[PDB]
């Protein structure tokens, strides 16, 4: 009955409402992804319940193991109904759940300290002074892990076999890093996160360069679900009225610190 919503404590799709230990449900969360939650679920006549992924990722398959972690997982064996996050429609996800189209474009970029020496992906693999990274479980870390194209082959290269690893847990743990390594350290992560915290005090960081490839973040359920049908359109219907650019809007700009 209840549609059980997994997502992601991620800025600023979902943030932890200031005084959530006051409030409940769903109530304790706010964001874009929180917003656009409400909406999906009034267009498709469902009542839901958030819930923040377990593991805090956003999903893969470990190649030992078999399993797959995150968000997915959660959809893969059962545990949630839909996932209503900044997840990256891929291949190997669309093997396994369905996803609505794009609510949201976007590309692999470029997070420097402002100051640091980089204009492009081309500049970071000619060089080893300025460490870079991904997010350690992500698409943006299997994006260089499969790359043919020479440069980020060889970005790949460098970042497997760094030490210490150049790869962190969490989009914020990069950001930190990042403001605290003095130039020494660039992050490789989806535009959409980037110019969010350009956007966001210190106003230290910057995003630099163009986008590396393309691609979009679907509203994922299991395969052969009920509600898929119904959220797609859903998805369509809220980007052709403007709500999509709303939101973003909202959350990115409007609230802007810089
Ligand atoms: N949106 C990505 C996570 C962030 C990243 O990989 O840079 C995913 O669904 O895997
Ligand atoms: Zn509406």
């Amino acid at each position: 009955k209840t549609v059980v919503v997994t997502t992601i404590l991620e800025s600023p799709y979902v943030m932890m409402k200031k005084n959530h230990e006051m409030l409940e449900g769903n109530e304790r969360y706010e964001g874009y992804c929180v917003d656009l939650a409400a909406e999906i679920a009034k267009h498709c006549g469902f009542k839901y319940k958030l819930t923040i992924v377990g593991d805090g990722k956003y999903g893969a398959r470990d190649a030992d193991t078999k399993i797959w972690n995150g968000m997915v997982g959660e959809l893969v064996y059962g545990k949630a109904d839909i996932a209503i996050a900044p997840l990256t429609i891929t291949l190997v996800r669309e093997e396994v759940i369905d996803f609505s189209k794009p609510f949201m474009s976007l590309g692999i970029s470029i997070m420097i300290k402002k100051g640091t020496p980089i204009e492009s992906a081309e500049d970071l693999s000619k060089q080893t002074e300025i460490a870079y990274g991904t997010l350690d479980s992500g698409s943006t870390k299997e994006f260089f892990r499969r790359s043919k194209i020479a440069v980020f082959d060889k970005m790949w290269t460098y970042m497997r076999s760094a030490e210490p690893s150049v790869f962190v847990r969490t989009t914020a743990e990069g950001v930190a890093r990042v403001r605290k390594s003095k130039g020494k350290y660039a992050y490789l992560l989806e535009s959409t996160m980037n110019e969010y915290i350009e956007q966001r005090k210190p106003c230290d960081t910057m995003k630099v360069g163009g986008n590396l490839d393309s691609k979009g973040y679907g509203i994922a359920t299991p395969k052969g679900s009920s509600l898929g049908n119904a959220v797609n359109l859903a998805v369509l219907k809220l980007n052709e009225q403007g709500l999509l650019d709303k939101l973003k809007n909202k959350w990115w700009y409007d609230k802007g610190e810089c």
